[PDB]
């Protein structure tokens, strides 16, 4: 009948010749259709079709800034609820992952964030966001670009656009500051279907393709029925 394929986008044929003898980082953004039935078995097919071996993380407990900005349940409950939904997304997508044949982990966002070299990372995240305007610049269009679809189903009278701001910086905050801890796994490329978002694109400029340039290569897919 009808299937979904998963093509690479971008990737030159010189880059692309590497992912055989490479690894690779797939970070989940919980709750998206990318990650989700026809178009996240895409992906394990073409990624088992064309890498050495990949680690999976499910950037869940992230999102308590993120619930919390509607939600304004306790902090506890927010992580609660962020796990949840990282635990649900496990169950929801265990049936395809299982299918690579290539070595794979599978990791969470807690693996990172207490990580002793958080702390020191987040420092320096924060520093660059204060010291770097293109940076906090990068940011602060990212926060735009995410709350304008986030919440584009509430009327602008029942959002706190203050908390909002607020909790969607301190997400982009943990998200920069965890990206930067990875290069310690020194995985080659990482592979988000979409985009990498505005800040994390800033990251990889300013505080990590210095300095490695040969870990984090983004790799972005095309989804085709076929």
């Amino acid at each position: 009948n009808r299937i979904v394929k998963a093509s690479f986008r971008e990737n030159p044929v010189e880059e692309r010749k590497l992912f055989p003898q490479s690894s690779c980082l797939m970070p989940i953004s919980v709750g998206q259709a990318i990650h989700e039935d026809e178009k996240f078995a895409a992906v394990i097919k073409l990624i088992n079709a064309s890498f050495k071996q990949c680690t999976i993380l499910v950037d869940d407990s992230v999102q308590r800034h993120t619930i919390g900005i509607m939600n304004h349940a306790t902090t506890e409950e927010l992580y609660q609820l962020a796990v949840k939904e990282g635990d649900e997304w496990l169950k929801r997508n265990q049936r395809f992952y299982k299918q690579l044949t290539i070595p794979f982990e599978i990791m969470r966002w807690d693996d990172w964030y207490n990580s002793p070299n958080y702390i020191n990372s987040h420092l320096r995240v924060q520093k660059e966001y204060d010291t770097n305007k293109a940076f906090q610049n990068a940011i602060h269009a990212n926060i735009d670009d995410f709350l304008t679809r986030y919440l584009s189903r509430f009327s602008p009278a029942d959002v706190d656009h203050e908390r909002a701001f607020r909790l969607c910086l301190d997400y982009l905050i943990e998200e920069c500051s965890v990206m930067c801890l990875w290069t310690e796994q020194k995985y080659d490329f990482e592979v988000y279907p979409s985009g990498r978002n505005k800040a994390m694109a800033a990251t990889y400029e300013f505080l990590i393709k210095p300095h490695h340039p040969n870990y984090l290569r983004p790799v972005a897919l095309r989804f085709k029925k076929y």
